[PDB]
């Protein structure tokens, strides 16, 4: 008689799960295994969710819930509530005692909430409070420590200070449940619980859903996406190095990204971060990927420490998706919100077509290439438009399968509050024409997402309103009509705002410290240049 | 001057100088010094063999720097010893001098660095062979390449390796490269006083002659438009630091050789090709100068397509050159086309004497063409996209002359023009028949890269003087100009500056397809001397 409980806010798989094994640790006193969901409203970025990421963690609750089942005959599963957590492991330690509470850290400061709530409870009643490190790659507490209390602000600097520690920790073992316990429920208690019989859908929790591609959940589809990038790099590692004649970014490649998954630990970074390492294991590449060094796999491991990058950078600033409170993000005069420019941008409804197409696939999918996130971002913000941040971030957050609420705002406040590195203000880096252009030259994704422009001619799809009106009455496509004219200016808005950045750059001739491009070079690999 | 009767019978070093032309990690001249407690005395001996220090077949600017290049070590010497030691020019013969000066004086030691072309086995030999004669020490030590050629080729069981991958693979099983050596004492040791007729009759030179000496001629096929380079491992040691602080910036600064890494043709005389080629700068010594700069930071940022860190985006352009002269060791077929057993047999259309003396003149009509094979003539160097662009005009990017042609006379006019690290880039890049990217004209066209390499015209007019007045819309391809434009600009296609030679829309189509219709035939490639890969290519060109 006892029962240990993992319960899953991120975790979301079965290795490397650290805290999935603090709670199989006695197994041998008969101790049972409770594997806990709960849909406190706010948890796994459920807060604020659209249609497709709301979509995709029930698939990565029903894995989880498979694999749980195959591997006791149907014995143990997953029990998923809709609930208030320090209240319903409280029931639910008067119905078995309760030993520990096994979780792994959710560093991101909201959190530090809910989970100081329970972290109380267990002090409360004298339950072992079990919780392990492992969504992040390192222990964000000593590369801030490291750093010196504070959460190194730039990309070089991180590296630096994670040089100065060790490698990361190494993927724990496989967890083995074939042979353990399983706390069985009086029905009077699930019901009263509100325990879920069947797991629920986005309907249940007042989500709908108003799509050319998309994205299976789960710890399962994850590892498969994983040794698929896994083999095309080795055969690329293979093969001398070259990646061709083709590392260069295509937007209408396959579902092919693990993002999400990782965003919803799906995936251990660890098992990631360790499986790249190892594959290259030295052995001298001499070559380069994204304008990154690509010997020792260098070149995609550094993404899975941008990744450790923003999440560390927001350990203790909870203002760190907004822009005042917030000591690290430059204080930049964005003008008056415009809920019509605004309303044009997620809808898609602003006249670049790249935009328009990068807008449009986000609500469908829910996804959207690095170089994409960049120009709509950049399109919103300092690109002119020059409307404030927190207003992408709100958006996106909703409408992204990842959006890691650190990691979101970080590319978000990076990419747009910069003010002092000039490249980004360049209408080279900036202007999604001579981009879309080249990102996808014959128009193939533009016309994908936005439909109202199959029609137009290879000549004229970039830039339609170069359409005569003969041309436009002869390819269905009339400017104002069926494809909203351009929204704005872009030269006059470009000019604006560069000089508008410029005037605040100097206003203050010592920066302030915040975060930040950590040179010219970070910023063109950063953007594929 | 007294019994000096004792000393000749007493011994003496020499320290014989051909390359290596200093007096750091010369470990060769260190072995004549390693018995100044003996009481033997050092010789510094050069030689004009008619060949050695690449003579052979030379120039008035090589001529002159090979010479201002011992002018250098001489005073480099007396500087040391208060005029008490001297270098000793002889215009001779190698084994004759030698063998006179032996009855001048005891010889126990006659020291030289190695010199691993196959040209020299011959000449050296010679000497190898008269040491065991008289019951002389012959030594020779390695230095000038980086590692031990033999022992490069004995690992890759025997055969040397004929692709740039294979060769580092081979050099990573071999650690790291001989570090630099100490340091030399000729602060206290001792020399050789001549009988003055004997001095006369062996031709030792009295004071350090002219290029004109050797019937070599100022003219250059006539030439100077120019800034040029001196000889000398001061010099040399001089460009090093200079390069050296640059790149500790970029190292300091956060990796990147920042947007001008791209490369400026208008550069300074900054290579130290020609400085490694003589000698006169160690290659041991720059490249750990480099590994050192570099040692433990992991920088990641690219060049180049080579990685930064640790230096080995420089550190492996002298194990390119280690690529080539140990390529070539065992191969004395290795300048020709024929009897190569690694130069793909490629059938170049017959010589044309006068598209030949028109390449070598700058006399196309294609400028960027005219402006290196000038600046070659005038000065005697050329960036490496230039000695590119020029070589795959004459060979099948254009043109379709065999790359022996280009090869000789760039053994004529190159401050540099090692002998193996020549002819290698010259059928690596004109013979290698399986890379097919090598035939793009996104390589090939001389016109759309002289248009990236030089914007405004200004190398162009530097050195295709003829054309200062053309505006930079018709510099680059001045064809365009309508008669009166040309009467405006003072330059009228024909007269003023030659009309084009060659149809390059239909020679490089024409030579494509040849290349094609080598490739077929002979399915499947015969081992030989080519790129690792297309990426390598990429690498090799700027691109
Ligand atoms: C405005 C903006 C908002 C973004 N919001 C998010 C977000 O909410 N969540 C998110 O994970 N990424 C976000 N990104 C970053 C990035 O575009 C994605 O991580 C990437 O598209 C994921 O696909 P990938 O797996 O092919 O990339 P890869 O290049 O294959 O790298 C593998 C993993 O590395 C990590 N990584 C790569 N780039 C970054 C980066 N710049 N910052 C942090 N981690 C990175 C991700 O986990 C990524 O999946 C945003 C970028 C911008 C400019
Ligand atoms: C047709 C042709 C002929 C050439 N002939 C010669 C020659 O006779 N001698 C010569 O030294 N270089 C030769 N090169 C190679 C190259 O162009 C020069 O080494 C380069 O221009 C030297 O300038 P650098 O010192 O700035 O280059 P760096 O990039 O500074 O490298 C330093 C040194 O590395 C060596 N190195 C660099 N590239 C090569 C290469 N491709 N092959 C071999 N060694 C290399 C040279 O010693 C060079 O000085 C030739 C290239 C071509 C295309």
């Amino acid at each position: 008689r006892g029962a240990n409980v993992i319960w899953f806010r991120h975790g979301l798989r079965l290795h490397d799960n650290p805290a999935l094994l603090a709670a199989l640790a006695d197994k041998d006193q008969g101790i049972a295994l409770i594997p806990v969901f709960i849909f406190d409203g706010e948890s796994a970025g459920t807060k604020n969710v659209g249609y497709n990421r709301m979509r995709f963690l029930l698939d990565s609750l029903q894995d989880i819930d498979d694999q749980l089942q195959a591997a006791t005959d149907g014995r143990g599963r997953l029990l998923v509530f809709e609930g208030e957590p320090a209240y319903i492991f409280r029931r639910l330690h008067e119905q078995v005692r309760l030993h520990r509470i096994c979780i792994e850290q959710d560093c991101e400061p909201i959190w530090n909430e809910r989970d100081e709530s329970i972290r109380s409870l267990c002090r409360e009643l004298n339950i072992d409070f079990v919780e392990k490190v492992s969504h992040t790659l390192w222990d964000p507490q000593l590369v801030i420590e490291t750093n010196g209390g504070i959460p190194p602000l730039t990309y070089q600097m991180f590296l630096h200070t994670v040089q100065i520690i060790g490698l990361p920790p190494r993927p724990t073992a496989d967890a083995r449940l074939e042979d353990a316990t399983f706390v069985e429920l009086d029905p009077e208690f699930c019901r009263s619980l509100k325990l879920f019989e069947q797991l629920p859908t986005p309907e249940h929790f007042n989500v709908y859903g108003d799509a050319k591609i998309n994205w299976r959940g789960g710890e399962t589809q994850a590892l498969l996406l994983l040794d698929e990038r896994l083999k095309v790099e080795q055969h690329a590692f293979e093969r001398g190095f070259y990646l061709p004649n083709q590392a260069l970014p295509n937007i209408h490649d396959s579902p092919k990204s693990m993002s999400a998954h990782l965003r919803f630990g799906c995936l251990s970074v660890r098992r990631f971060y360790w499986s790249v390492h190892d594959l290259f294991k030295n052995v001298q590449l001499r070559a380069c990927v994204r304008g990154v060094q690509m010997t020792g796999g260098a070149h995609i491991t550094g993404q899975l420490i941008w990744r450790e990058y923003f999440y560390t950078m927001s350990v203790n600033n909870p203002n760190y998706d907004r822009m005042e409170g917030n000591d690290i993000c430059l204080s930049i005069p964005w003008a008056k919100p415009n809920e019509n420019l605004l309303q044009s941008w997620r809808l898609g409804q602003t006249g670049f077509p790249l935009i328009d197409g990068a807008m449009r696939q986000l609500l469908a999918e829910g996804w959207l290439h690095h170089t994409l996130r960049n120009t709509v971002a950049t399109f919103l913000t300092r690109g002119g438009l020059w409307q404030s941040w927190e207003h992408g971030l709100q958006h996106f957050l909703k409408y992204l399968l990842d959006a890691d609420w650190s990691v979101c705002a970080g590319n978000w406040m990076w990419v747009s509050s910069s003010a002092f590195e000039r490249l980004l203000d360049s209408s080279l880096v900036t202007c999604p024409v001579a981009l879309a252009k080249r990102l996808d030259p014959d128009g193939t994704y533009i016309k994908q997402y936005v439909p109202e422009l199959m029609n137009v001619p290879k000549e004229f799809v970039h830039e339609p309103w170069r359409m005569s009106a003969e041309q436009q009455e002869q390819y269905e496509c009339l400017i104002g009509v069926h494809y909203p004219e351009r929204i704005i200016d872009l030269s006059m808005a470009v000019k604006r705002n560069m000089l508008a950045m410029k005037s605040l750059r100097n206003s203050l001739i010592t920066p302030p410290p915040h975060c930040r491009p950590s040179n010219e070079e970070e910023v063109r690999q950063f953007f594929w240049l």
